[PDB]
């Protein structure tokens, strides 16, 4: 009936995602690019190497577009948003969300507009540290969060506003819980499964409040944010019950956007500054390029990227090098499907090795080294690659891809346009080793001084 790929016999201190990825790569050398692992009677089919990831996620896109159940089901019922939903519900909600994020049905103000404003605020906030040692963790967190608040409720907060601090506190808690290391089984239980449930309840409740206020002034000719756009969809979906668009669904999708769009961006920003401190020659050329293409008066805009190949290679290289989500989020096949000499049954969990693609040693010689030239051709031009999959690939590719690319490019250039980065430790001694984490490559702690730029 099914015939899964071969693998090690069943069941294969604190172990992180990077350790797991390393294990998966070692296993691919034994069993090949496609293999099965079992954790109990639970089989997980692993895809390793670009060719197998492409053939599955891209060439059989639909069949591999399902979401893998995960280490639990969340009776909070997370399955009504985008991240953990499946089927028809996922299909319509993901589509709606993609298009709204691409400026459709959200008013005339652009997404870039919002990101440029936050960029300006991020710079002002960084000026407030008065060039004294700073751990940028918090400030780099507020920026991405505020862009999602602006897109979802049409509101951005001061980084000192309690409401805003509360949302981030809850998000950080859930993220730290969901990404705890393993030791067989996850590692969290103490008093946690309930904090996850409660914090989510709190967040949904906070959003529902905003939803209630939007319903008061809802106007079919004036949506200006994600909530208006969603409420206008429900409107058009009435007389066609049961719709996938409901208040429960709007709040869960809103919660997904916050969770998926805050920490990933924030961690990549923090990792980028750390790689910039570590490689002062790279930073200097980014600053040179910023200086000659944009100058220091006007704010950076997305059109500048095509004229700044070194900086574009640097942003790509940060994402490629750090391998933020080594195994993406788990997938599942949507029906029984023949894949090479195998027969995978509907619902089988599929684990993708993004590390195996981002760190392919033939596409990116010396893949373990940080090097902007992994994205530069032999003439120094920007070189795009089919192996650049930090956002994954296929039908489940990060719905926030465009938004995240804008945040990384605009925030990084804004920061480098206004400040020189000064590391306390001598770069040569600066340790860039990732801290153990269950789902993500996270950078170690560091501080730096944001010194108003000078020459
Ligand atoms: C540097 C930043 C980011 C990176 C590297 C990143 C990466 C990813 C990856 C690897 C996935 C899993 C894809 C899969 O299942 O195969 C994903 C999912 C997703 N991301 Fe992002 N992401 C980032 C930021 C964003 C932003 C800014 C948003 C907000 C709009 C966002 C929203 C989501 C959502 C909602 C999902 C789930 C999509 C689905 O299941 O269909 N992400 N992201
Ligand atoms: C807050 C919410 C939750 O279910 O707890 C939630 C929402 C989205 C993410 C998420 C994180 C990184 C990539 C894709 C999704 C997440 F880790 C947590």
């Amino acid at each position: 009936r099914g015939k899964l790929p071969p693998g090690p016999t069943p069941l294969p201190l604190q172990i992180g995602i990077k350790d797991i990825s390393k294990s998966l790569t070692n296993l691919s050398k034994v069993y090949g690019p496609v293999f099965t692992l079992y954790f109990g009677l639970k089989p997980i089919v692993v895809l390793h190497g670009y060719e197998a990831v492409k053939e599955a996620l891209i060439d059989l896109g639909e069949e591999f577009s399902g979401r893998g159940i995960f280490p639990l089901a969340e009776r909070a019922n997370r399955g009504f948003g985008i991240v953990f939903s499946n089927g028809k519900k996922w299909k319509e909600i993901r589509r709606f969300s993609l298009m709204t994020l691409r400026n459709f049905g959200m008013g005339k103000r652009s997404i870039e507009d919002r990101v440029q404003e936050e960029a300006r605020c991020l710079v002002e906030e960084l000026r407030k540290t008065k060039a004294s040692p700073c751990d940028p963790t918090f400030i780099l967190g507020c920026a991405p969060c505020n862009v999602i608040c602006s897109i979802i409720f049409h509101k951005r907060f001061d980084y000192k506003d309690q409401q805003f601090l509360n949302l981030m506190e809850k998000l950080n808690e859930n993220i730290k819980i969901l990404s705890s290391p393993w030791i067989p089984i996850i590692d969290y239980f103490p008093g946690t499964h309930n904090k996850l449930l409660k914090n989510v309840a709190f967040m949904k409740s906070y959003i529902l409040e905003k939803v209630k206020e939007h319903q008061e002034s809802m106007d079919m000719n004036n949506p200006q944010d994600f909530i208006d756009c969603f409420l206008m969809k429900m409107e058009k979906e009435k007389h066609n019950q049961p719709s996938e668009f409901t208040i429960e669904s709007l709040e869960n999708t809103a919660v997904d956007l916050f969770g998926a769009g805050t920490e990933t961006t924030s961690t990549t920003l923090r990792y980028a500054l750390l790689l910039l401190l570590k490689h002062p020659e790279v930073t200097a050329k980014v600053q040179e390029e910023i200086e000659r293409v944009i100058g220091r008066n006007r704010s950076p805009c997305m059109q500048d990227r095509s004229h700044m190949p070194y900086t574009d290679a640097v942003v790509h290289e940060v994402q490629r090098y750090i391998d933020l989500l080594p195994t993406s989020l788990p997938h599942a096949v949507t029906c029984d499907i023949k894949f090479r000499n195998y027969l995978i049954p509907k619902g089988t969990t599929i684990l993708i090795s993004l590390t195996s693609v981002l760190h392919d040693n033939k596409e990116f010689p010396n893949p373990e080294m940080f090097d902007p030239h992994h994205f530069l051709d032999e003439g120094g031009n920007f070189k795009k690659s089919k192996y650049f999959m930090p956002f994954s690939a296929g039908k489940r590719i990060c719905v926030g891809e465009a938004l995240a690319g804008m945040e990384l490019f605009l925030f990084l250039t804004s920061i480098l346009q206004n400040f020189n980065l000064k590391s306390l430790v001598d770069p040569k001694n600066l340790d860039t080793t990732p801290v153990v984490n269950g789902f993500a490559s996270v950078p170690p702690f560091y501080q730096l001084c944001f010194i108003p730029i000078h020459h």
